[PDB]
């Protein structure tokens, strides 16, 4: 079964709406393929990945078409994502490698945002780290849910807006958006602040409520996110880690966020440490 007339298929190996590991028959090395019912979101994706190419940790598009019943996209193979790493660690991160992870992910949102997009959908989920030589890189992945929140030649911001619907993962997503605020580059940032503290507790207090239906448990979700302070919710980690989702929270909307503040809190953090921290993640050592 091939694809794209030069693409072999092969066995799948996840979802984010079936991803297969795939072989490049020409250039004879392996690739990852996403498939898609023609019901739409991949062409749109494709463009959005194609207006990144060349950032530090953006995924190469390799091919882009139809085939059958499915839209399909090409992508140079990356490996497992950082969900996949956390359970394999048994949900478990040293803070060392939490820091070497938050200097690599704000540089990613940044970057996505110095291309006038906000991503939406900042979760474990959608960071893989490459393959082989590139197995210290934090990739970042997945623009279905991305907007376009300034203009390109003039900057001016997308107006502020309320009653938007939840677009995002609930467990991330920031308290501006439970509350149906347009999402901007301040709500990425603060959904990494909740990624952050996730690798570090193992889950966030806000997992495992049950409802009726999905706008009942987001609301459930809201109401715990919102009662619980960010001191409690940081209490036994250090301190940086609070003063990021305060930080976050204090943003305006238009707001350009301080990444070179908020990088230098975890880096001065992780060299104040000297020699007893390493570059090598938890799963590489
Ligand atoms: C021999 O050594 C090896 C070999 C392979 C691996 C290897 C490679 C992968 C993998 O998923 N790669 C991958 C996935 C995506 C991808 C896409 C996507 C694909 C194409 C496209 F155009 C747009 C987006 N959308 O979503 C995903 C993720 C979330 C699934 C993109 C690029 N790369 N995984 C593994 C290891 N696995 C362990 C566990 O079982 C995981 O589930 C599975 C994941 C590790 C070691």
């Amino acid at each position: 079964l091939r694809v794209g007339n030069r693409y072999r298929l092969g066995r799948k190996i996840g979802s984010g709406g079936d991803i297969y590991l795939g072989t490049d028959i020409a250039a004879g090395e392996e690739v990852a393929i996403k498939l898609e019912c023609v019901k739409p979101q991949l062409h749109i994706e494709s463009k959005i990945y194609k207006m990144m190419q060349g950032g530090v940790g953006i995924p190469t598009i390799r091919w882009c078409g139809a085939e059958g019943d499915y839209n399909v996209m090409v992508m140079e193979l990356l490996g497992p994502s950082l969900e996949d790493l956390f359970n394999f660690c048994s949900r478990k991160f040293s803070l060392k490698t939490v820091l070497l992870l938050a200097d690599q992910m704000i540089s990613r949102i940044e970057y996505i945002h110095s291309k006038n997009f906000i991503h939406r959908d900042v979760k474990p989920d959608n960071f893989l780290m490459g393959l082989g030589k590139k197995g210290n890189l934090v990739y970042i992945i997945d623009f279905g849910l991305a907007k376009k929140y300034r203009d390109a030649r003039t900057h001016q911001h997308i107006p502020y807006r309320e009653n938007k619907n939840l677009t995002g993962t609930a467990r991330y997503a920031s308290i501006n958006t439970h509350l149906g605020i347009e999402q901007s580059r301040r709500d990425d940032l603060e959904s990494l602040g909740y990624v952050l503290m996730y690798f570090n507790l193992g889950s966030l207090p806000w997992q495992g409520l049950k409802a009726a239906t999905k706008r009942q448990k987001y609301e459930r979700i809201s109401e715990k996110k919102m009662s619980t302070p960010i001191e409690v919710l940081c209490k036994g980690y250090p301190s940086e880690f609070a003063t990021y989702l305060n930080f976050c929270r204090s943003l305006r909307f238009d707001d350009k966020p301080d990444y070179s503040y908020l990088r230098q809190l975890f880096r001065n953090l992780f060299h104040r440490q000297g020699f007893s921290y390493d570059y090598v993640f938890d799963w590489n050592m």
